[PDB]
């Protein structure tokens, strides 16, 4: 039968409620913040988080101010999603606090996607540094590439002419920043909120090159919410 469709992948990512995260660097990127109810809410949520004493306790302290992190195995991405979805006593507006930012948020979605068995047989997963600025890549993004694809490896850059047909972009930070799923969660580049800063990019992880992938269990994650009927 048919493989898993973009719509079902997007629905799986919607279950994570990425718009509800505390986006710890929201104040650094006003130009990336959508004027939507979600964007307004995210701005206010960060205000409440930032000066709450619990934001300066682990792991919140570390989630809000990350050291360079470059996961190189599928299981690390799955664990990243699992750890960020743990609910602790720290709540804002009655909602358990989860925290991420422009660099590492994409790792959560890489874990969600790597944990799905029907994604495994239809797409390879990659994680790229994007939003290039003065030799730095400010923003990591997750990609779904059709099976068979090999993206350039550093120091070669990823550009449009080596971006495979059928690639889907996954950017949970964009959703934290108020953009809708249709601009961020498993969509083509023409639909992507930050499509003028997508290229050039650097490819930091390719599941197609990860020898540990096959022994990485699927179904490890519980979706953060269940889709409403």
């Amino acid at each position: 039968g048919m493989a898993i469709a973009p719509q079902q992948i997007q629905e799986r990512l919607k279950q994570e409620q990425y718009q509800k995260f505390v986006v710890a660097d929201i104040g650094n990127f006003p130009h990336c913040l959508a004027q939507t109810p979600e964007g307004i809410a995210s701005g206010q949520r960060y205000q409440k988080y930032s000066t709450n004493s619990l934001s300066r306790t682990p792991p919140f302290s570390q989630w809000g101010a990350p050291q360079l992190l470059t996961p190189k195995s599928a299981q690390e991405y799955i664990k990243f999603a699992q750890q960020r979805n743990k609910k602790s006593s720290f709540k804002i507006d009655g909602e358990a606090v989860r925290v991420s930012e422009c660099s590492n948020f994409a790792y959560h979605s890489a874990g969600v996607l790597l944990d799905d068995p029907q994604i495994r047989t239809q797409y390879d997963v990659a994680v790229i540094g994007s939003m290039h600025s003065n030799g730095r890549y400010l923003h990591n993004i997750t990609l779904l590439v059709p099976k068979g694809s090999r993206l350039p490896q550093p120091p070669e850059q990823l550009t449009a002419e080596v971006f495979p047909i059928g690639t889907l972009i996954v950017d949970p930070w964009a959703v934290g920043m108020g953009h809708p799923p249709e601009q961020a969660l498993a969509i083509p580049k023409e639909q992507f909120a930050y499509n003028r800063s997508l290229f050039p990019a650097t490819v930091n992880y390719q599941s197609a090159l990860d020898e540990s992938l096959t022994s990485t269990r699927t179904g490890q994650l519980t979706p953060y919410t269940g889709t409403p009927s």
